């Protein structure tokens, strides 16, 4: 069995290698890098995802979200404020400001040290899930705007054609700003590129382990878990490493930088924080392996989870017994 300790892989594919997506991530997973439910894909020295990012200053975020905490520092869960809307310019100028600015660091070990010490003690601002993309219709090669769609890859391996579109998403973020644990959509593949800017930290638990972070999660956040069979869909608990290390729980640890990719694996749990200023773009993707993990994925019905529709279907046809609570769920 390749890669038995669920270690983060890293690979350098060649630009001939970098032409075909689907055949690339097939053979990461032939190395075992599934294993570790995330894994890095540094690109080619010849490929770029577009000219420049001189020109992007415009681009509007509508609905700029405020990370609020509460708890300790290492179990904690944050809700989103909603702020009014601004501008990327306007955006990066406040990432850059005195209160919100990255501090003083000897390298990613003590940053990360004091994001779990102090991230409680702050509220930052997270542009997120913005429909678009900065990639160049001219880049061929891992364009996630260019990417064989999920209804498609259904309707190829299952015979169902299904209703549903699948666009990418933008995410401009400053210091602090948190991804809280979660696997995808319907336990998707996701991929993401940091476009421009400081580094993202990533923290997954493997696969084969996730419902080991389950019951921990359901210990840790009581009053939630009686809440909702399925409470991490929500998106907003957070527990550090040193939590996790003391409770035995299996997991790794990498740090992103700008033109790096990670592809995040069906049922591979995550989550992590940024740096500083950056825009990374991300996508969901499947593959004939990820059916049988659809399939089996968990669904929140308590209704805070609300989710594009596009996720429609796959409950649909892929969880027929499911769809009539879950979509009571949904309205
Ligand atoms: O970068 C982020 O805030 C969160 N991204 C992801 O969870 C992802 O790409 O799957
Ligand atoms: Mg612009
Ligand atoms: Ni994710
Ligand atoms: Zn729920």
């Amino acid at each position: 069995a390749q890669n038995p300790n669920c270690n983060i892989m890293i690979f350098h594919p060649t630009k001939e290698e970098f032409n075909d997506f689907d055949k690339y991530i097939a053979y990461m997973e032939s190395q075992g890098a599934h294993r570790a439910g995330l894994a890095k894909i540094i690109p080619p020295k010849e490929w770029k995802a577009r000219e420049t990012y001189d020109n992007i200053s415009e681009i509007l975020i509508a609905t700029p979200l405020q990370q609020v905490a509460s708890g300790r520092a290492g179990v904690f869960t944050q809700y989103h404020k909603k702020k009014k809307a601004m501008t990327v310019g306007e955006y990066r100028h406040l990432a850059n400001s005195k209160k919100y600015q990255t501090p003083p660091h000897q390298n990613f070990e003590d940053l990360e040290r004091k994001y779990w010490k102090n991230r409680i003690y702050n509220s930052p601002i997270y542009g997120a899930d913005i429909s678009g993309s900065l990639f160049d219709e001219n880049t061929k090669q891992w364009n996630l705007g260019h990417l064989g769609t999920i209804q498609d890859l259904l309707e190829k391996e299952c015979g169902v054609v299904i209703e549903g579109v699948n666009t990418p998403y933008l995410y401009f973020g400053m210091w602090k700003t948190t991804f809280a644990w979660h696997t995808e959509d319907m336990d998707l593949y996701s991929i993401n590129y940091l476009h421009l800017g400081e580094p993202k930290t990533w923290y997954v638990v493997p696969p084969e382990h996730g419902q080991r972070l389950e019951r921990l999660a359901r210990e840790l956040f009581p009053g939630s878990s009686r809440g909702c069979g399925a409470f991490l869909r929500h998106k907003v608990a957070l527990i550090s490493p040193t939590v996790l290390k003391e409770n035995g729980i299996p997991f790794n640890r990498i740090t992103q930088e700008a033109g790096e990719f990670m592809v995040t694996f069906p049922y591979g749990y995550h989550a992590g924080f940024n740096h500083g200023f950056n825009c990374a773009e991300a996508i969901n993707f499947a593959t004939p392996r990820w059916i049988d993990y659809g399939k089996m994925a968990s669904q929140c019905s308590c209704g805070e989870a609300r989710v594009t529709f596009s996720m429609d279907a796959f409950v649909r046809i892929l969880q027929p017994e499911r769809y009539d609570l879950w979509k009571r769920g949904q309205d």
